[PDB]
């Protein structure tokens, strides 16, 4: 499934190039410009373990999922994979623990060593 063609084809968008973040682009968005740190940043996500043990949709609230990019305020692989992308765009990526929970995970809901797959649309980005 998704998570299976990211691994075999998706690019890897990590500085290290240790595969952490694989990314796929679904569906292409508008203009040429992707967002700075710090740009207030509005999408809609469905997310899972990639065992499928627990999911997780901003479309389960009907509201987008709003946050300032490159701060640290999502996982480090949302401040590099949602940095990447245009305004439209739908992307999936494949994270590895290391850019997610770690080896400490976040119990009970994401345990220790957990990959990580999300699927992205990118609504809106504005100035700080
Ligand atoms: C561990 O707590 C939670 C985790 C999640 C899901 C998740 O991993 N993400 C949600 C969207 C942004 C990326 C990433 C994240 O950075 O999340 C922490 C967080 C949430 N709100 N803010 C501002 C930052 C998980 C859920 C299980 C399937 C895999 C993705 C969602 C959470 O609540 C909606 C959450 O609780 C706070």
């Amino acid at each position: 499934g998704a998570p299976a063609t990211v691994t075999e084809q998706g690019e890897d968008i990590t500085s290290k190039k240790d595969r952490g973040v694989l990314k796929i682009v679904k569906r292409v968005g508008n203009g040429e410009e992707t967002p700075m740190i710090g740009d207030k940043v509005y999408v809609h996500y469905k997310g899972k373990l990639s065992n499928g043990k627990k999911f997780d949709s901003s479309h389960d609230r009907n509201e987008p999922f709003v946050f300032s990019l490159g701060k640290g305020q999502v996982i480090k692989a949302w401040d590099i994979g949602v940095a990447t992308m245009k305004k439209g765009e739908i992307a999936h990526l494949l994270i590895k623990p290391e850019y997610a929970y770690g080896s400490a995970g976040s119990l009970p809901k994401i345990p220790s060593n957990a990959t990580l797959f999300f699927e992205i649309e990118l609504l809106d980005f504005k100035g700080e």
